[PDB]
């Protein structure tokens, strides 16, 4: 019943917040809706797979908070396989390559591709990580979808097609669904295009040995009976001296402060007394999560490696159910597997099928892309459609439709009396990721410590030392990448000389 | 505890559903979150105003269901004042006019304006009212915002400015916030551009004597203790023989079927067992309501009439807090008043001010537009910001951002086991309006009657006889309106 802080939600963000507060000597309770902790992370264990992440999985350089937390809990990472060649499959043919981006040989198409990535980062530099609505052209960019921006920016279909896949893969949403301002912010706050798309030296470099679910599980172990499972919060009352938090199973909790560590829109599942301020009231109806099915197909051996393919496939085209894959084989070389994402409208479309029907479609796609009949002989299959989850709303994260970020963005992490806001959506570095979950949970916890007079104001936001185990190489560009003209730039140069 | 049907929500839609079921002999209970019925309608009574609609108010020709229901409950209508001239205020000057559309004199601008309205209706003819996602170009139009469409269609700033006002006023949202497919559907399902924008012979022709709140209030009177106030629904369990509905104040209700008569997104406030199907689970996070403050300024006399102005003002420009007004004077000629809407981003922006600060800004605007110092001497003021309402989410209605209607639209009124869906958002004629609320509530009720084997399938959807009191004149066009070229059409001809 009585405690110092109630944390609503036992995902990584809520668990990180609770741990910090507990370590500081406060009495905390975590109220979790599900019969498990972890939220958008979920590690399944059985004999066929040993373990598999069906939710969040990848970590990499510059994600120092999640790496530090996991290390303290006794966890280790291993490198995702990128020894052999990557594949770009376009117009029904596969093209192997090395390096983070598929090579482009046509001079005009090359200029267009180069200008696309460059411009994404150029625009990003004008967007403050902690206040995207303060960008000089915030309103102009927010009033445009990513589809509109790509239509303007890409002078070739080749570039527009890859750019579209990039958006779909980053934020599990269609280009016409999302604000240009918000998407440009999203990429910039991860460190830019190269960092976000890279396996080696990027966001997909590593996974945790034994699964990411261990982060939330091991924190639960530390907290003991303080974590309450199957306690969905239904009601928060701030009209009295202590905050009252009610659960669906009829329990009452009393606290000095509350941390909301759930996806912003899931705040709708709670009835508030007094009512929320107008801006938050409407904000939480304007912020959907994306759509994705994560699918893992198991094989006897990692047969792709024999053909000098690492297992990474970038697959363009409406017909392909999966647009992106990575090798999901265990570090020991066993439980050979390919992980693939079914993205955005395809998650909606293909959800109609049976599990067996999806497995068949994936194997037939992989056989084509890898040019290997071996892909037609799976030994096992696991999948999770995150669109069906009442207490997630989708995956990976929340997207902002046109017009919303400028109008409502500033209230995302603004306290409401004694309620403070965590969750990855409120992070300023790797928001949308496990990293952002840690940043946000610890920041919200320190906001409360400051409110209690236990720490100074300058200690609310804290820097993180770089991991010694996962060093970060800097993002570099070549002279030609920096200075080569865009397509319209070249046309202007021609028009000028021919005058 | 035990009944035949639980109706969640006591707005016009829930009340209409409950009345139909009650009249058929079934035991109904209405669970309403607030301490009042009416929802997005709310009639305030006090000595200064007598009565005033702070929510939904206007009814007109072709809205036969709301007119019939109100008449049965003993209500009457009166005509909104449109005797004298309307005003279009643009670039700081007022231009009085007659007829539904402000006149345009520049020849190129005339062609652009004419083409805009015509094209809106042209596109609408290809959109089925009961299935907008079946339009031949559904995906193309759904993947575009109204801003993108207006940028393509309007060759003059004059037309684009008026078109933008039109969108803001219709759906209390910015042009860049909404799907083109959804907006074109919205206009078409009200009967087209002329019908939706007109006072005389259109959606704003009339108001109810005594206020629209009386519709929900008088149905509550009929139902007696069957309406439960301050019972927000928190939990619906369909895992057992009878459906279980739990409220925030700890009560349990047991029923054969449930009608959800709340805005689609407000379904998020209910925890479901078993969980909702995937498509509905995500749909209810993708469908926000618009933003509006409704403001009524009172004066000693309807002084604008002396200058041959009816009180209608169409006001363009960022600086103006209010883009549209109507005369809100009582039919008896007393309680003189001007009703105005603060729309979309302006509702967000000006909410920061005090009530007194908004009153001053409105009076100064009205003095400018009406060219009358009398506008600076208000006797009273009432306002309501619908953005603050936990159990509405906004007003007037739900809008669809780009991409949503095609992907999720088909599940809007699809039953989930024993839950059926009412609410104006599920209507096929005047969805967004009180009329749509009645259509949807009665249809959802008849879906349950059919499920119980009490009526045949062909009786679920029922036509409505035309009101004898509010006859509808047909929408007409002239030869020149039909056949004059667009701006690019004229350029092609040259
Ligand atoms: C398929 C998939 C792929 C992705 N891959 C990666 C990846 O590779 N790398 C990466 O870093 N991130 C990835 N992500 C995203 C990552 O998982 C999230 O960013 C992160 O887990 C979010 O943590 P959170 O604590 O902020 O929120 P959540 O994990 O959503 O936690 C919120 C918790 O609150 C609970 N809750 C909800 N409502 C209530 C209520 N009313 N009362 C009580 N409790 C409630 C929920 O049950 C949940 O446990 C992926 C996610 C998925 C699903
Ligand atoms: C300022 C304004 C101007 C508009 N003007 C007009 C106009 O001129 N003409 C016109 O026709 N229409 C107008 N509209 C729109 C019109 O009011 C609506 O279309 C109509 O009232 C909707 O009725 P409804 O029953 O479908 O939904 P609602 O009126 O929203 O009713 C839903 C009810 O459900 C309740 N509820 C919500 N959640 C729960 C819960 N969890 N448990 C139990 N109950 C719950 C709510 O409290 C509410 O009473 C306007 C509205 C406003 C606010
Ligand atoms: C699962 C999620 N990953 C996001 C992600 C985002 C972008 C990615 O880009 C891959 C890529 C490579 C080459 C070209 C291209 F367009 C995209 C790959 C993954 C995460 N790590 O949380
Ligand atoms: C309040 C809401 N009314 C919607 C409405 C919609 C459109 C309207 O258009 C007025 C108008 C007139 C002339 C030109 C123009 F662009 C708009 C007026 C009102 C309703 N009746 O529910």
């Amino acid at each position: 019943n009585k405690c110092d802080v109630v944390v609503v939600g036992g995902g990584i963000s809520g668990m990180a917040a609770a741990k910090l507060l507990h370590d500081s000597g406060l009495n905390v309770v975590v109220l979790e809706a599900r019969d498990r902790v972890g939220g958008r992370t979920y590690t399944l264990r059985n004999q066929k797979v040993k373990y598999v992440d069906l939710g969040g999985s990848y970590v990499g350089p510059t994600q120092n908070r999640i790496l530090r937390l996991a290390k303290e809990l006794g966890l280790e990472t291993y490198k995702v396989n990128e020894v052999e060649r990557l594949i770009h499959h376009v117009k029904g043919k596969s093209y192997p390559f090395r390096g983070p981006f598929p090579p482009v040989w046509n001079p005009i198409t090359y200029l267009d591709h180069n200008n696309f990535w460059r411009t994404m980062d150029d625009m990003g530099r004008e967007i403050p990580s902690d206040a995207p609505w303060k960008a000089p052209l915030a309103e102009e960019w927010d009033n445009m979808t990513m589809k509109e921006l790509l239509d303007k920016l890409c002078w070739t279909e080749s570039a527009k097609q890859l750019a579209t896949l990039f958006v779909n893969l980053c934020v599990t949403a269609e280009t016409h669904e999302v604000s240009a301002l918000w998407f440009l912010w999203y990429v910039k706050q991860c460190g830019g295009t190269t960092r976000i798309i890279s396996t080696t030296n990027g966001g997909q470099e590593r996974k945790f040995v034994g699964g990411s679910g261990q982060v939330s599980e091991r924190i639960m172990d530390l907290l003991g009976d303080r974590v309450k499972l199957e306690r969905p919060v239904i009601y928060i009352d701030q009209t009295r001296e202590n905050v009252l938090v009610e659960t669906l199973n009829h329990e009452m909790y009393e606290a000095k402060y509350v941390i909301s560590a759930i996806p912003p829109t899931l705040g709708m599942k709670i009835h508030f007394n007094p009512p929320l301020p107008m801006m938050r009231n409407q904000m939480i109806t304007r912020v959907p999560l994306g759509s994705v099915i994560k699918c893992i197909v198991y094989y006897k051996e990692p047969f792709w490696r024999k053909k000098d393919y690492c297992g990474t496939m970038i697959i363009d085209g409406e017909e392909a159910p999966v647009a992106y894959t990575l090798d999901d084989t265990k570090p020991e070389g066993n439980y050979a597997a390919i992980m693939g994402f079914i993205l955005a409208h395809k998650a909606r479309k293909l959800a109609r099928l049976t599990k067996e029907e999806r497995l068949k479609k994936l194997c037939e796609l992989y056989a084509k892309v890898l040019g290997s009949l071996e892909a037609l002989e799976p030994v096992h299959y696991e999948e999770k459609n995150w669109c069906e989850e009442q207490y997630s709303g989708g995956c990976y994260t929340t997207y902002f439709p046109p017009g919303i970020l400028t109008q409502y963005g500033r209230v995302l992490r603004q306290p409401v009396d004694r309620i403070y806001f965590a969750g990855t959506e409120t992070a300023t570095h790797w928001s949308g990721y496990m990293e952002g979950a840690v940043e946000a949970g610890e920041r919200a916890a320190r906001e409360i410590l400051h409110a209690m007079g236990k720490i100074p104001e300058d200690e609310i936001w804290q820097s993180e030392p770089e991991s010694v185990d996962v060093p970060a190489q800097p993002i570099t560009t070549t002279f030609l990448e920096r200075h080569l003209p865009s397509v319209p730039g070249l046309l202007r140069l021609i028009g000028l000389t021919t005058i």
